[PDB]
């Protein structure tokens, strides 16, 4: 079965294979030092500036996601929406009692920096958040003007990089983030299992909130940070991620970023051949392609022919239920021959 | 480095390897199946009465743990503490606002079911939660004695299971209870960054409380019974936990029970006859053997010193910080080649 869903990802062969080596305790000094690697790696692709916390979650994505909403001490907080992701977001803030303002944005567009710059001028907030790229739809958003924005109305500024982390450039320091995270399984191409997150200086000062045990920041910094025992944490998923990591830089962003860009440019081509019509109306984004099935073609079953064919694809998801077929971009969802294979069992299904 | 810590274990081959399986998604119709064929053992293990909820979390133990707390309706409910892991059920109920009453016992003594039972008739509790083998002091709870006074008083019965599920007789059923809950790497001898649970029919009506969004075991219900979409899961980790809850069953764990049970008895003897002396005053824990060392002996330096030795256990932990050894005897560390080993060890930091 050929994953190309929008997440989870191929793992490399290098990366899997990690998993077998020796187990050991989640305190032992060899683990402690793949740790503190695993916070360097991370430091470079994040760019979180001096002062900030760099860990990775024992859980997924939605883990990560969560931590930088129930460790803040109030809101309001300003959700920018335009997808399933961004609306999770939302839900989030609200269950911890962020008292959450949402700003939404048609599904298939990017959120607007002027609309974000008008209601910034509305209200106070003590934050902002934005999901980079928003998965269900296939847009990306302007993640560094927003936080400029941000930075000038003095709040945080909370961002999901789990479909750009990774695959296209990024840094905190530039685009004035104080919280980005992403999960192990996307654009990483790792095992799923941990979540990648990063705290600024700023974010930690107001990260006094107590809501939850398990993702309580200062206790994920007590082992990070000073080797202290918070839980156990999936020492396996930790020597993996570690490697992928170093896959990641090895190939460097830059390149990997035109790798996504140079696939998502044939596929649409090809599949605007077949019929099929892009979703994001603007500011398409080059790990996930989102296309509308052709004229008469149910896109969930459409989804179920390719596994029958031998391949794994996402149906749309929140507004684009249905709709869509959502194709991964990110991680070694990018290659030639993972997507010519896609296009010979998408013709065998569409024959049918 | 061979793993004696009390968690995590040492992977048996055949599990580890399981972890090189093909990667799929997490809603891939064949992941589908192995999460039930996962519910279906765990349910052999933990026998959770119909209607009882069965996932594997994706996280450590404590967020079995803090699931169990963090989805309750209300309190008060009493916790009985008696070592680090039930402080830290007792941490957790605070933090949600479960207006926790504590009812202390020494550490290195049991509960005593009489006093709970004293307890219960002085004011009427929401829930009674215990930790069944208490890891840091080495003591067996009359786990079954406190359920059936939980059930006479109304209340709920939560118990950490994780140094008794999968190596000692284990019943919820049996022992009245409405929440158990371990981690992958405990007596299942599986890779960390799971967590079984088993919420009983009661249990979940009680759980309408929102206070979490990873940790919502209404959430995770949709996905593990009704393969909806909650979040990416370990997929991996997946395949391990099955191969694992398959090799216990095929061995029973009435062979597990008495192999912990041996090797206990005998590593106490050739312990003591080093002058090392038992920590638990009494009603050991077959699955945890806690001693303190010769006097004069330092636990912590000695802890170092089997490490650079090529053997890992651990130190103390809450009460028992640097004041002990714990060795597993949970899983695969219940094994007379790796006690020999871990003595022979011993002796030669003994020497220096
Ligand atoms: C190990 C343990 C836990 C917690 O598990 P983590 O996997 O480290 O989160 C909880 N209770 C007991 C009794 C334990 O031994
Ligand atoms: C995948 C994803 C997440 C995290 O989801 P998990 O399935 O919990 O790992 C969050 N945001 C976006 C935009 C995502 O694509």
């Amino acid at each position: 079965m050929l994953l190309l869903t929008p997440g989870p990802t191929p793992i490399p062969e290098r990366v899997q294979k990690a998993l077998l080596r020796p187990m050991r305790g989640h305190l032992d000094p060899e683990v402690l030092r793949v740790n503190r690697a695993i916070q360097e790696r991370l430091a470079a692709l994040f760019d979180p500036g001096e002062g900030a916390l760099v860990a990775a979650l024992a859980g997924s994505g939605s883990l990560g996601m969560e931590a930088g909403l129930a460790n803040l001490d109030r809101g309001p907080v300003l959700v920018l929406v335009n997808g399933a992701f961004s609306q999770r977001v939302a839900e989030m803030a609200a269950l911890h009692g962020l008292d959450p303002e949402v700003l939404d944005f048609p599904p298939g567009e990017p959120v607007d920096p002027e609309a974000v710059a008008r209601a910034l001028k509305r209200r106070r907030y003590r934050m902002v958040a934005l999901v980079h790229g928003e998965t269900s739809t296939g847009v990306l958003n302007p993640a560094e003007a927003i936080g400029a924005l941000a930075k000038e109305a003095g709040a945080l500024f909370f961002l999901d990089a789990v479909t750009t982390l990774g695959m296209l450039p990024f840094s905190m320091r530039a685009m004035g983030v104080d919280y980005a995270f992403t999960g192990s399984q996307k654009c990483l191409s790792a095992p799923p299992g941990l979540a990648p997150i990063a705290a600024s200086l700023e974010a930690r000062k107001a990260f006094t909130g107590k809501r939850g045990w398990y993702l309580d920041l200062a206790r994920v910094a007590e082992h990070w940070e000073r080797g202290g025992y918070h839980h156990t944490t999936p020492v396996l998923l930790h020597y993996a991620l570690l490697e992928a990591l170093d896959l990641v830089l090895e190939e460097g962003v830059a390149a990997r970023e035109r790798r996504a860009r140079e696939v998502y440019a044939w596929v649409l081509e090809e599949l605007k051949a077949r019929g099929f019509r892009p979703y994001p109306k603007a500011s398409p984004l080059p790990t996930v392609l989102v296309v509308r099935p052709p004229e008469g073609v149910d896109a969930d079953r459409l989804v179920r022919a390719l596994y029958a064919e031998g391949v794994a694809v996402a149906g749309g998801i929140g507004p684009t239920r249905g709709q869509v077929l959502r194709l991964g971009l990110m991680g070694e969802g990018a290659r030639r021959e993972a997507y010519q294979a896609f296009l010979k069992a998408l013709d065998r299904a569409l024959a049918l």
